[PDB]
């Protein structure tokens, strides 16, 4: 039931809020502005307003897979952007939400304690898109040509959150694979991946455990570990 807010003007990181309070599983802290953001394309820009800034704690003794369930919301939230603007979106390995070439949202999972702090960040209403990011990033607004209610949107992303996490739950992630496979960036494509290692080949699909199966010289290699981020090449 991710239907009830805690709705900020502005925080250091919704992150950072819920590492410091103590608030129940299923409650969605936003925040207008961000001064001190963390994750994806940087600090500077998850300052900007018109961007979906929230985060949620969920229980780490339910959801133990932390590649998977990365995948699972960057599925729920596509699903939900596309159920509202009715434009098709691609997910990028492992979390990352894109239309096309250029990201639109990001899946950030941290712990700390008995904490899983889940942090997303949509393009939603930014009209001054950073110099930097205008190759890597877009908005809902630039896509689209019109601005969207922040907060419709932010609930029927929770809505789909939270009935794709009761199913994840109950079910599996075989649930998803299918779904989430079908939609990823760059599949067939020559790329690179970079964290623990540098692999280089065809992306040739998802395995049933969430990794991303890669065609190199010498076989199909499947990456599970989360540090890896996925580029083109
Ligand atoms: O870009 C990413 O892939 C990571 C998530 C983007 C940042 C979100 S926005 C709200 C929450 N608070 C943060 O400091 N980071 C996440």
């Amino acid at each position: 039931m991710f239907k009830n807010l805690i709705w900020l003007k502005e925080v250091d990181s919704t992150q950072e809020r819920l590492k410091e309070w103590n608030v129940s599983y299923g409650t969605a802290l936003v925040a207008d502005r961000q001064t001190k953001g963390r994750g994806g394309l940087g600090r500077k820009w998850l300052s900007q307003e018109g961007g979906l800034y929230f985060s949620f704690l969920l229980n780490p003794k339910e959801f133990e897979n932390l590649l998977q369930l990365p995948l699972v919301l960057g599925l729920s939230v596509s699903e939900a952007l596309e159920e509202i603007t009715e434009i098709p979106f691609s997910l990028k390995w492992p979390n990352d939400v894109y239309f096309q070439e250029k990201k639109v949202s990001g899946v950030l999972r941290e712990l700390s304690k008995d904490k899983l702090i889940v942090g997303i960040g949509i393009n939603v209403n930014q009209r001054e898109i950073p110099e930097e990011i205008k190759d890597r990033a877009t908005t809902l607004y630039e896509i689209t040509g019109k601005d969207w209610d922040r907060k419709e949107v932010l609930l029927k992303v929770l809505k789909r959150i939270s009935e794709n996490l009761k199913k994840f739950k109950e079910k599996s992630f075989k649930e998803f694979k299918g779904k989430i496979e079908s939609k990823m960036l760059y599949l067939g494509e020559e790329v690179k991946l970079l964290g623990e290692g540098k692999i280089t080949g065809k992306l040739v699909g998802l395995s049933e455990k969430g990794g991303a199966l890669i065609l190199t010289e010498e076989g199909i290699k499947e990456i599970l570990s989360g540090e890896f981020s996925l580029r083109r090449s």
